[PDB]
DNA sequence: TTCGAAAAATGCGAT
DNA sequence: CTAGATCGCATTTTTCGAAAT
DNA sequence: TTTCGAAAAATGCGAT
DNA sequence: CTAGATCGCATTTTTCGAAAT
């Protein structure tokens, strides 16, 4: 922390949440911003029969709930969901445009994080229009192991993830997933026990 | 509109015809662009070269914008005049340089980032939960409710291609020209050539 | 580090 | 022709809270 | 400112 | 099973720019 991020704090409320809740829900009232001080969590929609597609995965630094900042009446676009213990500053958007009036610095740094949001869900579209559930897995799988979050391995990278999570990132069953991830262990490019995966030749 | 005179007497005005290549997608980045007059489509192409449209955008929109806050960026997509074009080109160091002397330029042009982004969302969400009759009916609803939809007796009128309608739905040309039967089958629509008329 | 539920995830497979 | 979604249960595998170290 | 005949672009095939 | 992608071309629309009154 510095003095700059202590300034922010002081102007809001400070939240703890445990992992698996929920901090935003969609459509309600967007009225208020966040920002996570600790923790991650998971952006995500869903169909008529339940279905979730997930959009992104948040980290500390990053601010949340920023699509309603701009105009009044706007109702949250997505699910927003606690991956582990998080640790969330919350102030009113009314109070948080008076900020951006004696320091616009911030309003940069919210900006710079919707332009690279932009970027990565239009790649996702390009994804789902071209690739072939194969396809879209193999690069699933590749993306995650070279995150921070990924463990080093003899034979490339190690991941922990469930055949359920994968489906709702690459918007299939998990039952083709568990077929597929099946079919590239066969092809010896993966090796997978459990929520343990293993991607080979990623270096 | 001070800001808005304010901010293109330090523009540079060009003009793009009908079909013309504004920007290419995988080039460096670094002039940002304003809308004044006209519209164009944002799509991506695959390694066999099929498209996709991400959007299209009108007057009064900002566009190469993704480049500005991160070095060495590129092009996320190609951008192809659909109308003829009247556009203010700046460039980013220039840009930067406006900002600090009023920043309300940069909350208007967070604020068009922040609805591509709702936008944008839902399009993933489409292309996720809803089989192709669904895009297209939705599709062909959007577009009859848009300003330059067209007045008929039985309801809206638009004109687009099948091949086009398979670019922002993501399906091949033959597949639309299917759907597009058997929804004239369900008495939904009504088209001839180009012309489709969304009952109502 | 440990261990026994509790609860989550997974395989099924011809249409 | 090629790809995938389904569905009800029985089995695995993982998570979790408190003892044992 | 209407009309017209190419080029160009778009569409249907439809069992696999 | 249900949903969609494909391919080689002849045929059907659209788009255009030049010619007229
Ligand atoms: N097209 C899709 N088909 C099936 N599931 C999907 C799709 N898109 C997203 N999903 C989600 O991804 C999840 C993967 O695991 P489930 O099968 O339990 O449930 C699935 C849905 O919630
Ligand atoms: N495509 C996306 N990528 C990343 N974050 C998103 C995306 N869509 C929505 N969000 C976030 O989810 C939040 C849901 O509530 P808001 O619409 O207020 O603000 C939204 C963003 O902060
Ligand atoms: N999955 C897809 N299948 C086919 N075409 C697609 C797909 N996704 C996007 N497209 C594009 O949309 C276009 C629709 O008409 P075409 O079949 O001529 O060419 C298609 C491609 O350029
Ligand atoms: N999903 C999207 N919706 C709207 N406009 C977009 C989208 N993706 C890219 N663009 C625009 O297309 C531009 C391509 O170049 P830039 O990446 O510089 O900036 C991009 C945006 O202005």
């Amino acid at each position: 922390t510095d003095p700059t991020l202590e300034w922010f704090l002081s102007h809001c409320h400070i939240h703890k949440y445990p992992s698996k809740s929920t901090l935003i829900h969609q459509g309600e009232k967007a009225e208020t911003l966040y920002y996570i001080v600790k923790g991650s969590v998971a952006v995500l929609i869903k169909d008529e029969e339940g279905k979730e597609m997930i959009l992104s995965y948040l980290n500390q630094g990053d601010f949340i709930g920023e699509l309603g900042l701009f105009e009044e009446g706007q109702e949250r676009s997505a699910w927003v969901r606690a991956k582990t213990a998080c640790e969330v500053a919350e102030i009113s958007y009314k109070k948080f445009r008076q900020l951006i009036q004696v320091n616009p610095d911030i309003l940069m740094r919210l900006s710079a994080q919707m332009a690279r949001r932009l970027q990565v869900t239009s790649e996702k579209v390009g994804n789902l229009a071209f690739l072939d559930v194969t396809g879209r897995i193999a690069q699933t799988l590749l993306n995650l192991a070279k995150q921070p979050d990924a463990m080093t391995h003899p034979d490339g990278m190690q991941i922990k993830i469930t055949r359920q999570e994968i489906g709702q990132i690459v918007g299939c069953s998990r039952e083709t997933v568990g077929r597929i991830l099946k079919m590239l262990e066969d092809q010896n490019l993966i090796s997978a026990h459990g929520k343990t995966i293993v991607v080979y030749g990623t270096r």
